[PDB]
This record gives C-alpha cells, structure tokens and sequence, in this order.
C-alpha cells in the first residue's frame, strides 16, 4: 500500500476511548504518536492551533466546533475520484463547510466503561460492556460528523466499510484544505494531500 497509515495502534483497544492521534498537516507534527496521552490528553487540544486533524481509530476530529478554538472544518467531495482533486478552484462554489460537534460516537474502552459504572453506583450484572449480537459501548465525543460517514455503519451486528468518498479538511489557521479518503481499518490505511490555491 503506497499511502499513509497511523504511527501505531488507536482508540478503545488501548484502554482510553478518547484516544486521538494529532496531525499538523501544515507542519507535519505528530502528537501522541508514540502512545496515548503522552504529548495530549482529552480536552488538552482544545486551546490548541497547532494540529488540523486527529484519528481515533477510523473516527476523525478537525480544529473546529466543539473538538478546538480553530477555523477548520470538513466537507464531502462525493465518491472517489481522489487523485483528481488538485486544486481549491475545483472545490464547487456551494460547498457545505461542517465543523465538529459532540455528536459523533466511539467505542468506549472497557476500562472507562466499568469505571462509568463504578461512578454511577450501577450493577455490572445488568451492564454488560459488550453486546455479544451488537458489540461494544458507544459514546459520544467532539468530532467531524462529516468525517464520521468515511467508514459507513450497517448491523446489527455492526460491520464498517469505507465510504471511499474524498473529504476536503479545512486546517486550524482556516486558509489550507487537504483531500483525505480512508481506504481501510487496529490499522488504518488512506490518502492525505494539501490541494493547490
Ligand atoms: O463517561 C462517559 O463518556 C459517559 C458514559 C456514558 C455511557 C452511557 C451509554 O453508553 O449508554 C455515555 O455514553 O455518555
């Protein structure tokens, strides 16, 4: 595979659900790429303009609405056709800018599950973590609901496969747009690149 891939291994599978991984695209920076929380905690990269777009798991987040104090953002270029985008003048006139919200769901880690449980005084015998027919625990976080649809949902039982769609990610400082499509997911192949003014 001639793409990117994450540094390592990301999400509910290490023990913390907001596990998210920090791209400077710009700059090419990389935070918490050695392990999880190591250079940025949950909440730690709100205030923070040096990073443009995180991955947790396949689950993405951008410096915009609720995720960071950014001028970021996603939108959806439709079904593949990635190498094709090249240039900002392609980008249609209408194009819908989405910034991120507290609505997008990851898997919660086992671990913070049973500690929810634990804060809540709530029976582990009628909590169980993970559904044998559905799977794990969700819950919500800040990231792109645009983004989000780049691994498709059907089930139950839940099964995930890519969009295969070019999404465009609008940078930190406002004025920088990376095509990125996700070509498949606890490794994560895709394609990130800055298109032409
Ligand atoms: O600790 C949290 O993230 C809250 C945990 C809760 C769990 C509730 C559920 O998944 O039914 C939530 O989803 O907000």
């Amino acid at each position: 595979f001639d793409g990117k891939t994450l540094p390592r291994k990301s999400g509910y599978t290490t023990g913390v659900t907001n596990d998210w991984i920090y791209f400077n695209l710009r700059t090419g920076e990389i935070f918490n790429a050695l392990g999880v929380n190591r250079d940025i905690k949950e909440g730690g990269q709100m205030n923070r303009t040096d990073w443009d777009l995180a991955f947790c798991g396949y689950v993405m987040r951008t410096n915009s609405g609720t995720s960071g104090i950014g001028r970021g953002g996603a939108a959806d270029l439709g079904y593949g056709n990635y190498e094709n985008w090249t240039s900002v003048a392609q980008l249609p006139s209408d194009l819908k800018w989405v910034e991120d919200n507290q609505e997008v769901y990851v898997t919660m880690s086992q671990n913070d599950w049973n500690h929810y449980l634990i804060e809540n005084g709530l029976d582990f015998n009628s909590n169980p973590w993970f559904d044998p027919n559905n799977g794990p625990q969700k819950t919500t976080t800040n990231a792109n609901p645009v983004l989000a649809q780049a691994m498709s949902f059907a089930g139950p039982p839940p099964v995930y496969t890519p969009s295969y769609h070019t999404y465009v990610v609008r940078t930190a400082d406002g004025k920088h747009y990376f095509k990125i499509q996700i070509i498949s997911w606890g490794r994560l192949s895709y394609y990130c690149d800055e298109l032409q003014p």
